[PDB]
Formats: C-alpha cells, structure tokens, sequence
C-alpha cells in the first residue's frame, strides 16, 4: 500500500480581500478584486458579425 | 459713413443635439456629446508630483 498525500487547494483574491477556490464563484459572489470603469468595444467584422 | 454687417454667433451641439454658445455654459448644463465611462489616469512624475 502506497500512501497517497492530498495538497490543499490554494485560494485565489477577489473583492474586499474574500477567498474561494472557484473564480467563477469568487467573482460571482464578490467580484473582480480590481474594476474597470466600462468596456468600450470595437468590432473588425463583417455586417453579419457585427449584428 | 462705413457700414459694418454683423455675423451671429453659431451654436455647437451638446448632450442629446442640445446646442448654446458657450462651452463653459453648454457642458456645465448639458453634458458632453460622447460620454465616457471613465478616465484612467497615468502620472509620470516625482512623488511630490504625484502629491
């Protein structure tokens, strides 16, 4: 019988400095740890694309 | 007796094709043409100039 050891899962920041193991329950539940005030898009596509 | 033609001032849009004269009146009433979400900034200085 060979002994197999467990390594404990390592927690990743969100917002507020709150752990979880999931990113998407950590962002989901507090967020990203930094904000950006918006996304301004810019399509390079096709009228199908773009719709 | 020399006679001077008098050329009106022209109005620039503002916020919702809103127009006035004045950009220190137009934008202090209405608001922008085109709103950001927001500005970014980025100082290349000393620390008494980032002070």
């Amino acid at each position: 019988m060979k002994e197999l050891i467990y390594i404990h899962e390592p927690n990743i920041l969100f917002a507020n400095g709150q752990k979880c193991a999931d990113p998407r329950d950590g962002l989901a539940l507090f967020g990203p740890f930094t904000k950006i005030y918006g996304i301004k898009s810019g399509v390079v596509g096709t009228q199908y694309g773009l719709s």
